[PDB]
């Protein structure tokens, strides 16, 4: 039985940002969704998520991802940020006073931590019959960290935090990852004892360490040698670095699944993207939220995809595309830009400098050159000349070839196998079949240019 | 007198692909072809592809290398992927009984090594007598490479597979490069002792080393410092990596020779690139296929060009185009898009929302703005004006000035010096100095605002 | 008081380039700029540059950065490039015969060395007495680097050249930044003792450690542990490397002011750029020269902007622009061309396949789709139709609507809330609420298909 807290009242000062720290976002996921989304797999019988200044923005997002995650996450209130340890304090309130299940500690601005580290942290914690164990990790850079001091035993004293740390401290290596279990009593106990005097002037939870140690009680850490799994976010230099770090684990795992991806380092794929075996991805692409890839596509460079579905063998190069889906074998791009709402059928087409909004295009359909197409739906196996624009609901049948530089101003149907000329515009209804025309003739005038 | 022999018949099935592993790409080349090409420098009296399932998709592949590269190639097929030491069996039937040559041995998946590589493999073997010389390298992460055991002596006892290795010899960095020469008759003597039962179940080449140290024979390791040159591909994430470390090279190349290369890490260029003196490149641009680039050239962020032969002094920015010319100080992009057989003379500008595709461009002309020009033939200094479309032969003549928005409904000769009004549809010919108009004249509705 | 000596006069044959290498930019600044600004912030009372061939493209840049900087910058010439040892002969010689100051010398290939590394160094050198002060750093790939030779005692004897050096000095890691300051009488007297017999022939200023050395003078090395402010330029390869380093604390202290950089590696960022809090920045994206961001806004993947302002909460995607200004709320792309003197106001859109130069555009208007807008003032609230050409002053009022496909003959004026119909060629001024059209009336040709 076990109650996990996560931290998330902090003033997230060091991001600089009218956001909420916690909200920043990488892979398509808030940092708070991340370790959400880690702990919920894990499922414990309770879960607090501690919030403070703010929490009127956040505590809805909590909701909204309760339901999801189809389970309860309860908010605790910490009014003034006070400290860690602190925060440890309101987020107990949440329990009841008599609960006897462990206590797991998480800050949210771990993002990477997952279901097993917490499932493994939980399992040693029971097996070694702790009152805490801390994970930690090992770093080359352990600027900002808590660093955990040993005794020549290689037992753990204490953590020490930067701000408090003596210089020579300060090149320990070995970091607290701020992830803890607790038997709750001995936690309870450790929490009336901290005091404030130090460095930052805050209830350090890290204290809590030392306190227990004073006690004789058992204090483990464990090692996770995977130190990305258990890395902070203080500030956007490791947001960044983190969100570079996940990025390649994702790409690494499509790639292991059959995905081409040239360059990983341009290739940037959000946490819930699917793609299917072959699709080779060229450099300088985002794909983002929930969009899909098929089987044997190319995703050409220069591509910015979000929510956007692509069936198999379909090619997408530089493209910017959102809440649309692209058939299987359709051809889309260079540089298209589609707007929500756009469909375009198998072995559909749409060419260079095209942009669609909020339009249906059936099988085989081709809008190759420099239109604009917007709140329209065209039929099956037409083709759109090229320069024009839907001014906008028009329908367009099936079959029909209409000239460069037709105008189709809204709303206006041309029938199946209904021919255009080039220059048209088309205000009225055109049968089937008809041609529609209204450019008038060519008349050359000799001469003219060395008169003028 | 050498033989060497490719592995080249495995399933590949870590690549999770329906392309054959051996065809996967890096900088413009199959790994079969860098391999191949590698070896021909070597020049070797014979050269062996040892091909499996797949051998009906492969085996003309190399029929052309053996062309192109002007020498002989012979095919072995090895019916069932049965391990290494069974590929290299089956090599050797396409030799002679009798041959007396050594043998050098390396697999279709280390596409990095070189000719210089491989003539000091064949130095060390004859200069140290051995039976077996086996290049190794020492690496950070060894995962999935053979590991190389050493007596105290520091002598070379054995090769263990990873899937066969302890967790103890898994820490072995020094690692088996899988690229051998052989005495002949020593390994054809330790390959009819080799057994299948390890993890993998399958005839492991590796094994002769530790069947020839058995019989007393002269094992030697050769260490590669240059760890690339010897690294294999077994699956996407490989592949990549290998591909980035290529890429480095090849752009440090062309640095050094006096191009600049503003990004380095987001410039891909084909082995077979030429780019002349002075050249400034910048980020978010492959050059593929048989691009050659002139002296003094800007290749403009994210443009992508596949066979286009650009002059000097030209500007190709944010373009993506193939299989084009852009003659000496011609101006393309930015967001431009060339298709195959366009040929833009000195001079000539193609602006921002262009498309030309098979179509002729001379000395000075200039298409700045929302055109597409298909399957058209323009003279010297003449203009396009914006926004029209060459609607597919059309033949424009020189010092032409063409209003914009002018549709040319093919085929349509202009003549020298002709001009055409905004917005006319040309449907016949229009003599030299000739003005051809057709849109009607401007009427004013005063007041229509207030009343509709 | 100190002079401050910079070696520029090097012919600089390993850059392979037509440009003097101090020439050669990073960030938005030459080498010889970037060196130039650091010292001139250290402010000494001489700054003397050291010039050879070529130094009649060079001189005027100095010229240029000493009134920029408002401070004097003397040119001393050095004939011919006899070596470094030269180079400071001929830089003491633009100093008075009696110059009693300390002498501080650099090179012009160091681009990231900064003030605080320079005053750092003259406090080292009069805390100590030395005679000599040579900065050093230590390096995991130190080729090309003079080595630094130290006794048993740790004292430093020598600085050897890479040419000069023995394989077994070349292992020597501890390198020579070329930065040093020196007793000027000291610094005399070794000069004079130079000869030329080495691996180069060139007179070399490294020589003068041993030499001082020699005459037990006080000899001291200062080290730099923060490697790149002192790492050297000789080739491409450096110069990308050192450009990449620069970058990625640009942006750095853009990300912890406040600003989210996506992906650092794939945001390039010249040092004068302003950036407000907030304001992401995704991948792909280049802000050059004097470019200004203002808060929360987003510069979307895939932009150039180079000298372009732009106002808070602003979104600029897709877009390639120079020498423009974009006002508060403005939204820009994907997939639009700014040419100078383009001016959209607070609020105003330039979407997709647009390229708008030399106009102005008002409050709230947009031209959204597939137009050119060149040598235009455009009032506010007003709305371009689709595939439009201002064919090149035309003013277009505020509160207008143009129709799809118009074309406007300059000079043309169009008044306050007029429109111009699908199609329209606008030659002559059009009243303020008046409707101007020119398209003929739609024909349907009925069975037109069934029979051509
Ligand atoms: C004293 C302490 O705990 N320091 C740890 C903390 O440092 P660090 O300085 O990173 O701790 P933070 O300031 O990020 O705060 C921890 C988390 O708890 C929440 N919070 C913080 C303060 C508060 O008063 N209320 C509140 O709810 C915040 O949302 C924050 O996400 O994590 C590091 C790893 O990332 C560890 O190496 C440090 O040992
Ligand atoms: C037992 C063995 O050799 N292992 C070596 C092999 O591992 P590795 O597991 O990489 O060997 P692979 O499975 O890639 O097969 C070797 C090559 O031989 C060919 N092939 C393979 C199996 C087969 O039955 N027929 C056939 O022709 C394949 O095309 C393949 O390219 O290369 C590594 C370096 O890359 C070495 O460190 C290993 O010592
Ligand atoms: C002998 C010497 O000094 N070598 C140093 C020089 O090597 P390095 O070989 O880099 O020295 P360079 O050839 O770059 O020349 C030094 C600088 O002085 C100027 N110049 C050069 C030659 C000349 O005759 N006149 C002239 O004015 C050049 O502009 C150049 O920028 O810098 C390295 C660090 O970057 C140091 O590790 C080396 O110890
Ligand atoms: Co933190
Ligand atoms: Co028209
Ligand atoms: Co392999
Ligand atoms: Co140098
Ligand atoms: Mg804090
Ligand atoms: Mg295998
Ligand atoms: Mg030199
Ligand atoms: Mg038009």
């Amino acid at each position: 039985d076990t109650a996990v807290l996560v931290l998330a009242a902090g003033p997230g000062t060091r991001m600089r940002s009218d956001t909420p720290k916690v909200l920043h976002t990488l892979a398509g996921r808030s940092m708070l969704s991340h370790v959400l989304h880690a702990i919920a797999k894990l499922a414990p019988q309770r879960l607090i998520v501690v919030l403070g200044h703010d929490h009127q923005r956040i505590a809805p997002l909590v909701g909204e991802l309760a339901d999801t995650l189809g389970r309860t996450i309860d908010v605790a209130l910490q009014d003034r940020p006070l400290g860690t340890g602190h925060a440890v304090l309101c987020g107990l309130s949440a329990l009841p006073d008599d609960y006897a299940g462990n206590v797991v500690v998480t800050s949210g601005d771990t993002p990477l931590l997952d279901a097993d580290t917490l499932a493994d942290l939980i399992a040693t914690h029971r097996a070694v019959s702790a009152a805490v164990t801390v994970l930690t990790t090992t770093l080359d850079d352990p600027f900002g960290y808590g660093r955990i001091l040993r005794t020549q035993d290689h037992e753990v004293m204490a953590i020490v935090e930067q701000t408090d740390a003596t210089p020579s401290q300060r090149e320990i290596r070995e970091v607290n990852a701020g992830v803890y279990a607790f038997d709750i009593a001995a936690l309870r106990s450790a929490l009336s004892r901290l005091s404030s005097n130090n460095a930052q002037q805050e209830l350090y939870l890290t204290d809590v360490i030392a306190i227990l140690r004073s006690d004789g009680q058992t204090v483990h850490a464990s090692h996770v040698d995977d130190s990305a799994l258990v890395a902070g976010v203080n500030n956007r230099v490791q947001l960044a670095e983190l969100a570079s770090e996940l990025n390649r684990r994702v790409v690494a795992a499509h790639q292991l699944a059959g995905v081409t991806v040239v360059d990983p380092a341009t290739t940037w794929i959000d946490v819930d993207v699917t793609i299917g075996r072959d699709t080779v991805i060229h450099p300088g692409t985002q794909l983002l939220g929930r969009t899909q890839i098929g089987g044997r596509c190319v995703v050409g460079p220069d591509t910015t995809l979000t929510d956007v579905a692509v069936g198999d063998g379909a090619s997408v190069v530089r493209t910017h595309g959102s809440s649309s889906s692209i058939g299987d074998g359709a051809a889309v791009g260079p540089f298209t830009y589609l707007r929500p709402g756009t469909a375009l059928g198998a072995d559909g087409k749409l060419g260079a400098f095209v942009e669609v909004k909020n339009s249906t295009i059936g099988t085989g359909t081709k809008v190759p050159h420099l239109t604009y197409v917007g709140d329209a739906d065209i039929g099956e196996y037409s083709n759109i000349g090229a320069s024009s624009v839907f001014v906008n609901r028009t329908t367009v049948g099936s079959h029909v070839r209409t000239g460069s530089d037709t105008m189709f101003v809204a709303p206006v149907t041309i029938g199946d196998g209904a021919y255009t000329g080039a220059g048209t515009v088309v205000r009225e209804d055109v049968p089937p079949g008809a041609l529609a025309v209204s450019a008038g003739p060519q008349r050359n005038i000799e001469n003219w240019v060395q008169r003028k």
